[PDB]
């Protein structure tokens, strides 16, 4: 439509002139007031996908950190995405690091950030997710759309687990899945939770808290899980790419022993030095330059877990081609972030088109057939 096209001009303009986090908040606001366009197209039934009994109408969603506070869930989903991951949230509100903390290099289609864990806190965000869930009962276009919640610990909290336990109790009833990220380069001490021993501990503790939600309520699943699945939320974990081969296999074991529901590969990276505008900057890099690193990480973990744990792709996905690399590498689902920044609101419509056409030309019957074909 012209709707998309006109908006994308405004965005390209904003991208050139205006600060990144200012732009982000501006368009989140436009989405909050529901003046963004819709993709009302039927999605190809041949590009369906799932992770266990969690079904996605199409294989593209938005990654955590994009709508941290769940203020814009409807509008973003209606751009053509099958799901969104809100957060990362923490039990208490944070301001995050000092601004500016997000910068973009257009030529390389990359971003670096040191947001450091800004969100309105779990309590307020739960009210936002509840309001959405109420809207979802009335909106034809939100049916079968999935909302995951990314959860993490406040800055100065001694134990991670006590933070996540609070988050699950408050918001776990409204979530279709829970993403645990011990993968973030913006707060010190988070990533050491990636050891196998502490991880196993965290993962178990999360499943037990979710399982406890079921036990302590007296209602049936219909009137207990105020989400889309109407079941208890799945448990994913998100991994940073800056690990060595021993760490990755050590972790790979854990995820199996815990029987986790999926792994999100990957988060941002600190190991990129060839971006000129970014040399002054600290933080984690995302976008195109993260693409090849990310994909490799999927192949590794796909092999190390011996293909029992489903994978969710994140890192430099812009095109239907990029998407297929992640799928053949072993991903069931893809998440976009940087693409929305650089390609705009058309990204979902566009990338779904490109992938559908490729699946044809590559002779795939459906998307599931292509999963892990390396
Ligand atoms: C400004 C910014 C904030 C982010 N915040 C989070 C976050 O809070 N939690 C999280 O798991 N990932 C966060 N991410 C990482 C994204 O979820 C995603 O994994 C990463 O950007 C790679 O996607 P991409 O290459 O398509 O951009 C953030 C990324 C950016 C650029
Ligand atoms: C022009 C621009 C846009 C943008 N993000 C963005 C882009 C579009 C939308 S949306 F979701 F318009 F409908 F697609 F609201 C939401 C967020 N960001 N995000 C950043 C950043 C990297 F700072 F977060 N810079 C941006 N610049
Ligand atoms: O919000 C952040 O600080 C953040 C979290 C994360 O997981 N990855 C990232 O790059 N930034």
């Amino acid at each position: 439509n012209p709707e998309f096209f006109l908006y994308d001009i405004f965005l390209k303009f904003c991208l050139k002139y205006i600060d990144g986090e200012i732009c982000h908040d501006l368009f989140l606001l436009l989405g909050k007031y529901n003046i963004l366009p819709y993709d009302t197209s039927n999605d190809s039934i041949y590009a369906c996908t799932n992770i266990k009994h969690l079904d996605f109408i199409n294989p593209f969603g938005v990654a955590a950190g994009f709508d941290k506070n769940g203020v814009c869930i409807d509008s973003i989903l209606k751009l053509g995405f099958s799901f969104i991951e809100i957060g990362t949230i923490t039990p208490r509100g944070q301001t995050g690091n000092a601004k500016p903390r997000i910068f973009r290099d257009v030529e390389s289609r990359s971003i670096i950030n040191s947001c450091g864990f800004n969100n309105m806190g779990c309590d307020k965000v739960t009210e936002n997710l509840i309001l959405f869930r109420k809207r979802q009962e009335e909106d034809k276009l939100l049916s079968k759309h999935i909302v995951g919640v990314s959860i993490g610990k406040n800055k100065d909290t001694v134990n991670i687990v006590d933070d996540l336990k609070y988050c699950i109790n408050k918001i776990g009833r409204y979530a279709d899945y829970i993403a645990i990220n011990v993968s973030s380069p913006n707060t010190p001490g988070l990533r050491d939770n990636q050891e196998a021993g502490k991880l196993k501990n965290i993962i178990l503790s999360v499943k037990e808290e979710i399982d406890n939600l079921e036990k302590n309520n007296i209602m049936n699943d219909e009137f207990l899980w105020f989400n889309t699945t109407k079941k208890k939320p799945l448990v994913f974990v998100k991994l940073a790419p800056d690990l060595n081969q021993e760490q990755k296999k050590e972790i790979a074991d854990v995820l199996l022993e815990t029987n986790i529901d999926g792994m999100i590969i990957s988060n941002t990276t600190t190991q990129i030095n060839d971006i000129k505008s970014f040399e002054n900057k600290k933080g984690g890099v995302s976008g195109a330059k993260l693409k090849d690193i990310s994909t490799k990480f999927i192949c590794e973990m796909y092999n190390y877990t011996n293909k029992q744990i489903p994978i969710i792709a994140s890192g430099g996905i812009f095109s239907g081609l990029d998407a297929l690399e992640k799928i053949e590498a072993g991903a069931s689902v893809c998440q976009l972030y940087s693409c929305l920044v650089f390609n705009g609101m058309k990204s979902a419509v566009q990338i779904k088109r490109e992938l559908n056409h490729l699946l044809y030309q590559r002779g795939y019957y459906n998307l599931k057939e292509a999963i892990g074909r390396k």
